[PDB]
C-alpha cells in the first residue's frame, strides 16, 4: 500500500521536524517534544504553549501545514489498514 | 444496526484499555481515568497531560489508533442513529 | 432553509442543556457554562475540567451526543450560508 | 488557483480580526493574540482562556463563524497545493 506508507513517511518527517524544533528551541526532553507535536497536529493539544516567539510562529507554520497530512494518514490508518481487519471478524 | 454495535464494541474496548492503562500507570482514579481516554480520543483534551515516559508513548500510539475510530463511531451515532429521529418529527 | 434552522435548533438545546448542567452541577456562572459547553462540543477545549464524578460522566455523554450535531451545525453554517456569500463577491 | 487564494484572504481577515480583538480587549500581546486565534480555530487549543466576559461571548461567536472556513482553507492548502508535489516524486 504506497498511500499509506508515503503518509507514514511524511508524517514521520513532521514529527521528526517538530521533536527537533521543540527539543532546541524550547528546550523540551526529545519525548516531550514529540508529544506536543503529536498532540498539536491530531489537535488533542496539551496543557503547555510555546513560550518563545520563535516557538509560537512555528507552532502556527507547522499546524497549518501538518495538520491536513496527519488527519489524511489517520484516516488511512483507520480504512485502508483498520477496517479490513474488522470485516476479518464479523464476517465468518 | 450492525456496524454500530461493531463502532461500538471496538470503541468500548478502546475505552476500556485507556481506563486500564491510565489508571495503572499514571495512577489516575478509573473515572478520572476513562476520561482522559475520551477527551483524548475525542480530541477535546484536558488540563492534565502524562507524566511518566510510558504514559506520553502510550498515548501517542492510542491517539494515533483510536482517533479514526472514535470518529466512525461519533459521526455513525449521529446519522445512523440520530438523523432518523430528527426527521421523526420535523416531517409530520 | 429548513435544515439549518433545525440544526441550529437541535445545537441551541444542547447548549441550553449545558449551560443549566454545568452552571447547577460545577457551579459555574452562566457565562463559563456556555462557553465550557460550547468549546467542549467544538473540541476546542479549555483550562479547566468538571471535578464532580457527576459533571465527569454528564462530559462523557454530552460530547458523544453532541459533536456530530455541532459538527453539522458548523459544516452547513459554513456552506448552505457563508459559502454563497463569498460568491456574492469574487464572481462580479 | 482562486479558491485558494480566497479562503487564504479570509483566513487572513479573520486572524487579523481576531489579534485585533484578543490583543485589545483580553490585553494579549499581537504575537499571542494570533496564536491564541490560530489555536481556537483550528481546535488546537492551549493553556490560555479569556477571562472578560466580552472575550468569552466573542470566542463563541469567532469559533462558530470561522473553523468552518480554516478547515477549508487547510483541506485545500493539503489537497490542491500539498498533494499534487508528492505526486511530484512518488512517480518518476
Ligand atoms: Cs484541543
Ligand atoms: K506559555
Ligand atoms: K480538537
Ligand atoms: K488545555
Ligand atoms: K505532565
Ligand atoms: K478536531
Ligand atoms: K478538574
Ligand atoms: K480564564
Amino acid at each position: 500500500d504506497k498511500e499509506f506508507q508515503v503518509l507514514f513517511v511524511l508524517t514521520i518527517l513532521t514529527l521528526i521536524s517538530g521533536t527537533i524544533f521543540y527539543s532546541t528551541v524550547e528546550g523540551l526532553r526529545p519525548i516531550d517534544a514529540l508529544y506536543f507535536s503529536v498532540v498539536t497536529l491530531t489537535t488533542v493539544g496539551c496543557d503547555i504553549s510555546p513560550q518563545t516567539d520563535f516557538g509560537k510562529i512555528f507552532t502556527i507554520l507547522y499546524i497549518f501545514i501538518g495538520i491536513g497530512l496527519v488527519a489524511g494518514f489517520i484516516h488511512k490508518l483507520a480504512v485502508n489498514v483498520q477496517l479490513p481487519s474488522i470485516l476479518s471478524n464479523l464476517v465468518p
